[PDB]
């Protein structure tokens, strides 16, 4: 899976909102391009003349996350934090470019991400009641990965004394793009816990931080409110459930092909932080088939 890059995998079975710390300081955005950032305002007065009901907002950039010492008490994960924009993405990841920016960001910065916006994602691995894992289908005519499946997730928009205000916005964006694709009730959710982040090397290596939610809720009752919203209710074209048993092997499967790359980053951190069990009980033969 080249389209793929661990970033962070965490411990514990996944951090809970608690045990996060950010740092969102000017220190972390994006350097100015070599030529100068009239390329990016370039690319974007051709696209709003095109499309000029289009408009601009802020994003996250990630710039790095370091874990603690595994064990320790306290704090256990770093994450450094700036700031950018949808204009500037689609001015450097989006760019036709973009591979060049990062040959140039390792010559000038040691940093191959250091020209690119960057913006951060999130994404859910959504649990059922009745344990299977939620997925959605992508329109055939949208601009990223048409046609692909993906999880529940989005692209959060800005507004430890700025940072604790900042990991809450994380863990509330998570909960608010379920409520808003997938219809459910706020209710239903548990609060979730981060499993790790993975980098999208299909577009230039930004990065998604992907979290685990549980819901009180059945497929069959999931289904259900996803549908009574009507067409105009989701972006995505339909929803369905694989059982947890079944997730272990998709990478083996025909399904594996039609994941956009931050599904599987949320499927691959789900299998090595939630599965894969570590005590006698759980790996005993008969509850973790070999093979
Ligand atoms: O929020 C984002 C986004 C992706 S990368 N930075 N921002 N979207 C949602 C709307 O359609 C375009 C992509």
């Amino acid at each position: 899976d080249p389209e793929v890059t661990l970033l962070l995998q965490c411990p514990g079975g996944g951090l809970p909102q608690e045990q996060i710390q950010a740092e969102l300081s000017p220190a972390h955005d994006r350097r100015p391009l070599p030529g100068g950032d009239e390329a990016i305002t370039a690319i974007w007065e051709t696209r709003l003349k095109a499309q000029p009901w289009l408009f601009d907002a802020p994003k996250f950039r990630l710039h790095s996350a370091t874990l603690a010492p595994i064990g320790s008490r306290g704090p256990q994960l770093l994450l450094r934090l700036g700031l950018t924009s949808y204009r500037d993405f689609l001015g450097t990841n989006w760019s036709s470019s973009a591979a060049w920016l990062r040959q140039q960001g390792a010559t000038d910065w040691g940093d191959t991400q250091a020209y690119l916006a960057d913006p951060l994602g999130v994404g859910a691995a959504l649990a059922t009641a009745d344990d299977f894992l939620v997925f959605l289908r992508r329109s055939r005519q949208v601009a990223e990965a048409p046609g692909l499946v993906d999880v529940p997730g989005g692209h959060p928009e800005p507004q430890d004394l700025a940072g604790q205000l900042v990991v809450h916005e994380l863990f509330s964006s998570v909960l608010q793009e379920i409520c808003d694709e997938v219809n459910l009730p706020l209710l239903t959710l548990s609060q979730p816990l981060l499993l790790g982040i993975a980098r999208n090397e299909t577009s230039a290596g930004r990065a998604s931080a992907e979290f685990y939610v549980q819901c009180s809720l059945t497929s069959e009752q999931v289904r259900k409110h996803y549908l009574s919203g009507g067409p105009e209710a989701h972006e995505s074209t339909g929803i369905f459930f694989v059982e947890t048993q079944n997730v272990r092997r998709l990478p083996e499967t025909e399904m594996w092909a039609e994941l956009c790359p931050s599904a599987k980053g949320a499927i691959i951190l789900y299998n090595r932080v939630q599965g894969s069990p570590t005590g006698a009980a759980l790996g005993s033969p008969a509850l973790l088939p070999p093979l």
